[PDB]
């Protein structure tokens, strides 16, 4: 039967024990899921040497995910789009397979606590019933500032796949996109 | 009927006109192919602030492509492997589809001119009949040194795909792997 994810109870890759103990409550609040057989979940972490609000300005741009994500041919949200929960975007993915769209819905948007998340509601790709949450957190040590971005997901393991198959693929993509987020926002910071 | 690729006649993305005019003969010599209908070819470029021999030490490691490539679960070359042309490696790719192997053959290995290339001879993935060449080149300006890596390929466009589909996917992967090559070798340089 069901199980609760345990991401809030171990140190995620890319994060220090010190940082974890500061975020353990945010991980349990926003990066916990109830998974069933046939699903897999993961938590990824990325340090960014940039202020929180700098990183969040990119993370929250639901209509321009290609700003920090790879493998996006285009993204459309149609006229009269507003940055509200329930809005959707059509993401055309670069996959070496025929041109297919991923319809995605904005699930969360908290400008004060820096939390967002989305769901893949349609699309013929390898991430069926995908749902993820991203949170942005600030850190300080002797007047030095940095940010930690946490991103988790739950997703179906396709029939004929191992959980390790799907998890390793999803982790790689998320991890790669967080490195681009780091570069983009650190450049934005070092340029003012 | 057949056509010759024209990569040696335009400035590839990631390279300056100055750099191109220096490499135009190497591009025609090593990065030209005869493509037929149903194939596509591309040339990618990446500047690396590291000496040529530093970048080449990684580029030539046919048995450890995960050193600078993404989406590789593992790579095996079996005992008694030697770095000779004709050798092969089994690359297990991270693709969100079931665990599948890419058998690849070393086509070129020139330690003096810094040229290597390989062919995908077996594997059920989106890069059928893939063949690529990588060359490493040195540059100088006022005692400052940098390297340019050029990587081209030819590959089949799968039935039901646009050429733009396949090219955009292959370009993204190669481009991403060259950025990792840049980071890895620049770190290797700045550490001696
Ligand atoms: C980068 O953004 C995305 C990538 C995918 C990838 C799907 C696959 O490779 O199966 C799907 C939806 C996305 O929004
Ligand atoms: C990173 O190295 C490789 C990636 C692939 C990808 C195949 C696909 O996604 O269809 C194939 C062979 C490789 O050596």
């Amino acid at each position: 039967l069901s199980t609760i994810t345990t991401h809030h109870l171990t140190v995620p890759p890319g994060l220090t024990p010190e940082e974890f103990q500061e975020l353990s409550s945010s991980i349990a609040e926003f990066h916990s899921y109830r998974i069933n057989p046939g699903q897999c979940s993961s938590l990824l972490a990325q340090r960014i040497h940039a202020p929180v609000e700098t990183v969040w300005t990119v993370v929250r741009r639901f209509d321009k995910p290609q700003t920090y994500k790879h493998f996006i041919k285009s993204c459309s949200v149609g006229e009269d789009f507003r940055m509200t929960v329930g809005s959707t975007r059509d993401v055309t993915v670069i996959s070496g397979l025929p041109a297919a769209t991923s319809t995605e819905r904005l699930d969360i948007l908290d400008d004060d606590r820096h939390v967002t998340g989305f769901s893949i509601i349609g699309g013929e790709h390898r991430l069926r019933n995908y749902r993820s949450v991203t949170t942005v957190h600030g850190f300080e040590r002797d007047g030095e500032i940095w940010t930690v971005v946490l991103e988790s997901y739950v997703v179906d393991v396709p029939e004929g796949n191992t959980e390790e198959d799907t998890r390793l693929f999803a982790d790689t993509v998320v991890k790669l996109n967080l490195q681009k987020l780091a570069s983009v926002t650190e450049t934005l910071a070092r340029e003012a």
